[PDB]
């Protein structure tokens, strides 16, 4: 049996998506694997999706102020880890901040900020204690989730891609396959170890903050680890000379403003490393530092806009500085 090397890629969840795989199946149970994970991420645009209205998020959020709703167990399982991560991170990281999303996103298609008066109606909901998850505990019961709060909206943008590159692996694993590459619009999970037969840990980009994106500025070599980075020129518009980025600080409703330029978070779920680099983004990094304090298994880089690099003693040892301007820190 030979190692083959597979990779697909498509336009979904309104980003590219690429898995990478070495195996020695036989490859159509590859292919099939494939198929599934492409599949998959089609059934959960219509799932989670913040901006469609015909996905089971949107029909969520038209039923705000009113009765209990029921959804699915996976559905349920995300809806409660954003929630454990609002908590921790003291709502740096909101799953129900669409009110104040909706009021930017608008301003991104036509590039204007939004309204004083506007913006601080809209973080009147955004109070993510008024989500209410409820569970029977009796065979078969539904799950269910309550919105308290008049107008409130879940948007799960922050963590959505963390959750499909879990479920994608958990995929992988079931059609033994145990060597991928899981890239969805740059969130990364690094599967098992890559072939050179020799095996290598996979080694995974970190882009300069304001480069043109093609090559990387550092890279760190993992194993069986999520790679996530929250950065604040990834998605912006400009209006007047000013710049507004897509990662809003739920205490001003507006574009955090924070001492790093990004933050790559290091863990074995990527929904995990999805959040927290969300929250540290928002938090900056003396307050990240004590947050991941929590996290002990998650490990963490920073880079700053001064282009020094900083990374926790659980990964620094496994990077390399491809761009000289920057520094790594030891
Ligand atoms: C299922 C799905 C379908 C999608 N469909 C589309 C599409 O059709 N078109 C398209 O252009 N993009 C789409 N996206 C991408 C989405 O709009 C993201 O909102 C955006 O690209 C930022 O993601 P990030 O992973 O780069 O940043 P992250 O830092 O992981 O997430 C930032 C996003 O989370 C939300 N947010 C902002 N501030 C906070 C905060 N403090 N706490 C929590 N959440 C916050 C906002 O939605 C913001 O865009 C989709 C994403 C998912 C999961
Ligand atoms: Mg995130
Ligand atoms: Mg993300």
């Amino acid at each position: 049996a030979r190692v083959r090397e597979y990779s697909r890629a498509e336009l979904v969840i309104g980003t590219l998506c690429r898995v990478r795989v070495y195996s020695k199946r036989p490859a159509a149970e590859v292919h099939a694997a494939l198929e599934e994970v492409f599949t998959l991420l089609q059934q959960q645009e219509m799932v989670l999706s913040a901006n469609r209205d015909d996905s089971a998020l949107a029909a969520l959020n038209a039923q705000a102020g009113s009765a209990p709703v029921v959804v699915d167990r996976s559905l349920y399982a995300l809806l409660e880890r954003a929630l454990f991560f609002a908590e921790k991170s003291g709502g740096a990281f909101n799953p129900a901040l669409g009110a104040v999303v909706k009021l930017w996103n608008i301003g991104f298609d036509r590039a204007a900020v939004p309204d004083p008066d506007a913006l601080k109606e809209a973080l009147t909901r955004c109070d993510f204690r008024q989500v209410h998850l409820r569970a029977g505990v009796s065979v078969g019961a539904p799950h269910t989730v309550q919105l308290a709060q008049a107008g409130m909206q879940l948007d799960l943008g922050a963590i959505a891609k963390g959750f499909l590159a879990d479920k994608i692996v958990q995929l992988l694993t079931a059609h033994a396959l145990d060597s991928a590459l899981v890239d969805l619009g740059g969130n990364i999970f690094a599967l098992g170890l890559k072939y050179g037969a020799q095996r290598l840990e996979w080694n995974v980009g970190i882009r300069d903050p304001h480069g043109t994106g093609q090559k990387p500025a550092l890279v760190v070599s993992v194993r069986d680890c999520s790679v996530v980075t929250s950065g604040a020129y990834e998605r912006f518009f400009e209006r007047d000379g000013v710049r507004y980025h897509h990662i809003i600080d739920p205490v001003t409703g507006f574009p955090a403003h924070t001492d790093v330029d990004s933050v790559s978070i290091f863990a074995p779920r990527s929904t995990d490393a999805d959040a927290l680099a969300t929250a540290c983004f928002v938090l900056g990094y003396e307050k990240s530092c004590a947050l991941l304090r929590e996290f002990p298994g998650v490990d963490a880089l920073f880079i700053f806009p001064d282009k020094r690099v900083r990374a926790s003693a659980g990964i620094v040892d496994r990077v390399r500085v491809l761009d000289a301007r920057f520094v790594l820190e030891r």
